[PDB]
């Protein structure tokens, strides 16, 4: 479990045994906050003003968000799931304490309410202080923001409660561990309504392709009718990309083409990454990973 | 600018003023070569065998190739350009002294001859010694390999010589400098046959978007009828991606949909990244960059 010692000689170095032998490094202008939380080690620094990255957040030594590229993952998770759903009115976010996916969910006019549950209340608090453009969602009249374990939350929730569940979690080492398990997905399937859509933080085709194969297999077997992995460019996640498994409870749904294209909604031109062309492209995978989606 | 000092404390750190404030880092197991060439600083190392990267080559401190992900860029440049041409028989490769694009170009049955011209004979020599799976192509009877400057080579070539020109260069700092220039593209246009295609090493949408905008405009200005940027995933290039400008001399050519799909050719199944679905997907650009193609 990495902590403060990743910042050394003016650089943050993302050394981790979850990706042995490589580390993304960012020069540190100023550390804004660095402390153990009740659950994780949280570090926030201002990176070199000569580069574009701005403020950076890491949890247990893993880069979470930067000012410069945070729009990609937030938009892809928010809009790829909601544009796959016929009328998403009630949405649950597990994790996502920075507010980024919530910001994108609330651009949707169909959404009446979004619950957000993150185990670590300090992520919400520091995101409010140091990433106001990411966390201003947390104060929305349509949001509830709860501190708690996501596994316990879904287990306490009634059948058929949500239209969309978005699992925006840290990596499997640390308190997100069980959120990558089959028993959790089974409960996710149960709290979804019949036309339910679920997407997650689905890890890397370069480093975690075997995990991605495992998850897509067991999520289909637990009872989701379809699962398709969407690939996105994020320079500051390990190896420059991350994906999301986009899962439909209802059979005969094609999540790879937008059901409700964002281009018909008034906020499409505000987005910096996602549009319907990017939605469709994100499901095309390099030949070596294409078996995930075939 | 950078040399041997990029290896320190068991690690290679890709620090460079072309991407200020950031660096990919790789643990070094054994240094295999590290010395100035006639033109540039060449570093070759075996990376951590606990990680997946294998052998790594850097020029002037910029990572050029690793065993693990070299297939992406070489497949994309070789096949996106050739599959856009009705019958590519003569091909020129500028740069490319590692052999990788050449390996891909020679899979095509239509190719009768390929000239490859790279300024650095030592790159070719070290590629044969440390990267035999990349450099096997250099001895092919269908290739003529030259050590020389690409600028002078194209200036000395007759009009209408080549079906395809591929410009596989290092970054603009160092001997590739003028290969990013409008004078060079004028000559490239002149040496293409009337249905000629050109593609290049087109840099990063995250770090070099203004350069990509300028190049795209001047290449159209010099008389290419169209220019489209294809985006690809390469973990070990800065920000984890790179692109290629795919340029048609003839009007009426849509390079973004394959003219000669690879799936109809006998080697398609041998590829590890590229296929027609990936080709089409490569031209969908995040909103913030999409003005390049639209
Ligand atoms: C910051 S968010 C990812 C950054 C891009 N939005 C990842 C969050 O997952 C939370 N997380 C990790 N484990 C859990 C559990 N078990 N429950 C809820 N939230 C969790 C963790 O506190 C981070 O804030
Ligand atoms: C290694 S190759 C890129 C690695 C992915 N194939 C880049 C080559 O560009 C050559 N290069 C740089 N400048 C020139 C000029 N001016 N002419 C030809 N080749 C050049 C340089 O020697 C590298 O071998
Ligand atoms: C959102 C989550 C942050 C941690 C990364 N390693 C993977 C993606
Ligand atoms: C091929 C070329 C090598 C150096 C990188 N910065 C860009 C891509």
């Amino acid at each position: 479990m990495p902590g403060s010692e990743l910042i050394s000689g003016g650089w943050f170095r993302e050394e981790n045994d979850q990706w042995p032998g490589q580390a993304m490094s960012l020069r540190v202008e100023k550390v804004l906050y660095d402390a153990p939380t009740k659950f994780q080690h949280l570090t926030i620094f201002e990176s070199d003003p000569k580069g574009p990255w701005g403020t950076v957040m890491a949890l247990d030594g893993c880069i979470q968000v930067t000012d410069y590229d945070e729009f990609v993952y937030h938009e892809v998770l928010g809009h790829t799931s909601l544009c796959s759903h016929p009328k998403p009115e009630r949405v649950l976010i597990i994790g996502g304490g920075d507010g980024g996916v919530l910001r994108e969910v609330l651009r949707h006019g169909t959404v009446e309410h979004c619950d957000l549950v993150d185990i670590d209340g300090e992520v919400m608090e520091q995101s409010k202080q140091h990433f106001p453009q990411i966390s201003r969602s947390l104060a929305d009249p349509r949001a509830t923001v709860r501190v708690g374990d996501g596994l316990a939350f879904v287990r306490q929730t009634p059948d058929n409660t949500y239209d969309v569940v978005i699992i925006d979690t840290t990596d499997p080492a640390g308190p997100a561990s069980k959120l990558f398990g089959e028993a959790f997905y089974k409960d996710v399937l149960r709290i979804l309504k019949p036309d339910g859509i679920c997407c997650n933080q689905g890890e890397s085709i370069w480093l975690d392709l075997e995990l991605i194969e495992k998850m897509s297999r067991f999520i289909r077997e637990t009872g989701f009718a379809s699962v398709q992995y969407a690939l996105m460019h994020v320079p500051t996640y390990p190896c420059g990309s991350i994906g999301t498994l986009v899962c439909s409870k209802k059979a005969g749904v094609d999540v790879t083409k937008p059901l409700r294209p964002v281009e018909d909604m008034p906020f499409a031109k505000d987005l910096k990454y996602y549009d319907s062309e990017m939605h469709k492209a994100s499901f095309a995978l390099p030949r070596f990973a294409r078996h995930i989606n075939n």
